[PDB]
């Protein structure tokens, strides 16, 4: 016919929320080294790009605007690695740091400890508001408190894999983790795994409109991959709006972010089901692209949300 | 001063509950085999003793009594292989056959998987009385109905290792397999790695009393080893009382048990915690045969409770 059910964009709203539902407590970092895992900054010096995405090591990427863009990138992190984080990040900056919690899965702080409430693929709020993910959350922190909880980190088959048995004397969430270390906190419920949805997106540049000029973006998924990546991507666009789409994909890839441009996509047979989302990224960081191109001369007058209903992206 | 706290026999009431609270649904057997593990019966030939129990491999037990004894025991098992069980057990008599489950752990069937709710050493009912321990059982196994949950064999360091993740579609308590399988179902909650209680054994005893002449007790715990072998024991000397406890102890460990007599124990670093609780056990089974010669003659008048109360054990 000529009525689709689910748009470019939003592939993740067919699937089924019951059907990865939480069932463990993850250890989100293990705490063993002074920094969270693939940290970088804007500031940091192109390296040579990943073999997997096939690209043009002698191609050197425009650096206009790196230097003012003043945002960086990484995996969860233990409280005390998030307070050498933001020292690291107040040598750079006069202005306000935002730790950018961009995960969608409930997660907080038991004893400290990171972790989040892991369901199949890391979809255990798939499906939910970020008022409902942010209530189950909450709800899920507290009743761990005087609790005994298992917390492991996945092994095989991202299934638990030995990991420790305590109860809990303390629980926190991540907005207390971040105020602690001196950090401005916002929360983006950005599901794991796929293109981030037109509420989290418009709710990014409602939040980036409200920025000082000197705010520093420290933005954080789990791994600092997939996520991450993508809000980079989003305010580098935002900000160098005259740097092509090229320049922004490699730099942001280049700094040790991923790669959002097209590359021969290949996974392992049991990760077969990421093959359409990866596809769906690339075509949405490119509608986003031309939402930017389109709409910064007026302001954005019209959020993406509306934009992209009229301006349906195509696989 | 004069006062005991805790009398032998009873060690364990001085560990805190608290600190071994269930955590993970544990498989209990994976189905491979037709048959349970350690599965045995008292019609069955005599083996060699087992090399870490230093017995004389020479000696011949009596085995005055096995042929009429009728009792079985065996580790956990899933629906099928108790059906297994009960239609092996129907060849070698007309009587009723009963499922004696001696498992304290909170435990069931979810899908048909047997499971347990796992806390350290197997503790997580510890200190709760057989009526508190049966509504745990029946409020957790209830709560999985339509709920997802992950199931796990534990590995290294006797934690989850790997397992599976399932939305329950069906659970059923061990009394309902039972029942299924033919079998009368009696439970004892008695606690793993420990002595039974004068709990345990006065409920065991009372049970006893009552069963006609040609009923068949099937014994189980988790692994079939230490509480399915000290409930044969003692069924061995409460029905064989001209057997001498030597006989006894090495004819229940020959058809396929522990050896409950004193032998050299020898414990890894990390299970020495295991050592006072073998030791009380091996003074506790010379208790108990102290009971059954010293009060058969009356019938029993006087419970095992109170007779360990006027006449302690000894370390
Ligand atoms: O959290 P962000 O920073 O968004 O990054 C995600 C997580 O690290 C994922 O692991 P997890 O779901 O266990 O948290 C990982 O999936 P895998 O571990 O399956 O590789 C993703 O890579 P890909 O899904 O491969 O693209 C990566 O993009
Ligand atoms: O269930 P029953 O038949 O009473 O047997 C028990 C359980 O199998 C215990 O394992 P679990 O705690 O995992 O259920 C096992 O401890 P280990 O597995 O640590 O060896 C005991 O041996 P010992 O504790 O070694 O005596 C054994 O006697
Ligand atoms: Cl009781």
């Amino acid at each position: 016919e000529q009525t689709v059910t689910e748009p470019v964009g939003s592939y993740a709203r067919a699937e089924r929320p019951q059907d990865f539902e939480g069932f463990v407590w993850r250890l989100d970092n293990d705490g063993k080294e002074a920094l969270p895992r693939n940290f970088r900054t804007s500031a940091d010096a192109l390296r040579a790009p990943e073999k997997k995405f096939h690209l043009d090591a002698a191609y050197v990427p425009s650096r206009e605007g790196m230097d003012a863009l003043h945002i960086s990138g990484s995996s969860a992190f233990t409280p005390a690695q998030l307070k050498n984080v933001a020292a690291k990040l107040r040598e750079k900056t006069a202005g306000p740091i935002y730790d950018v919690d961009l995960r969608q899965e409930s997660h907080g702080y038991l004893d400290g400890i990171p972790v989040s409430w892991y369901g199949e693929r890391d979809w255990a709020n798939l499906g939910k508001s970020q008022h409902e993910a942010l209530a189950d959350e909450r709800h899920r922190l507290h009743a761990a408190l005087h609790k005994t909880v298992y917390i492991a980190p996945l092994g095989k088959h991202k299934l638990p894999e030995g990991g420790e048995v305590r109860r809990v004397q303390k629980v926190q969430t991540e907005q207390e983790v971040a105020e602690a270390a001196g950090m401005r906190y916002f929360r983006i419920a950005a599901t794991d795994h796929v293109w981030p949805t037109p509420e989290n997106i418009d709710r990014f540049l409602a939040f980036y409109r409200t920025l000082p000029q000197d705010a520093w973006l420290h933005f954080h998924s789990e791994a600092g991959v997939g996520r991450t990546t993508a809000f980079m991507v989003m305010t580098d666009m935002l900000k160098n709006p005259s740097v092509s789409l090229k320049d922004i994909l490699y730099r942001q890839h280049e700094i040790g972010g991923f790669y959002y441009g097209e590359f021969p996509i290949k996974t392992k047979d049991k990760d077969s089901w990421k093959t359409k989302y990866y596809r769906e990224k690339i075509v949405m960081i490119e509608q986003f692209y031309r939402y930017v191109q389109e709409n910064r001369a007026d302001g954005y007058q019209t959020p993406w949300s509306v934009w992209l209903k009229s301006h349906p992206a195509k696989a």
